[PDB]
């Protein structure tokens, strides 16, 4: 679920503001987004809204209710590293892994300010 996913990011970037810093940026950092990822970053959400499309597609997910935003998993962070539990079953432990993926990825590439509030046009 999201906010498990806001989660994950403070697990690996401690000094960040998940749904501030990692919204409305870049093509893919939000709701929604396509065209050319602008950095690294940004790429990291497009796989992840790539991700969370297969999700919804997965066939042990069911229709709304298994939804990537609201579908709760267990997964646990030890010492700024995530883990996804073999407690889930198949539909949350896909959604865990594309949360993990992501955070993970966040952690690994830099943050420009200046890709943040790009217009559509730039996409
Ligand atoms: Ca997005
Ligand atoms: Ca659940």
């Amino acid at each position: 679920a999201l906010w498990q996913f806001n989660g994950m990011i403070k697990c690996k970037i401690p000094s960040s503001e998940p749904l501030l810093d990692f919204n409305n940026y870049g093509c893919y950092c939000g709701l929604g987004g396509s065209g050319t990822p602008v950095d690294d970053l940004d790429r990291c959400c497009q796989t992840h809204d790539n991700c969370y499309m297969q999700a919804m597609k997965l066939d042990s997910c069911k229709v709304l209710v298994d939804n990537p935003y609201t579908n709760n998993y267990s997964y646990s962070c030890s010492n700024n590293e995530i883990t996804c539990s073999s407690e889930n079953n198949a539909c949350e432990a896909f959604i865990c892994n594309c949360d993990r993926n992501a955070a993970i990825c966040f952690s690994k590439v830099p943050y420009n300010k200046e890709h943040k509030n790009l217009d559509m046009m730039n996409c």
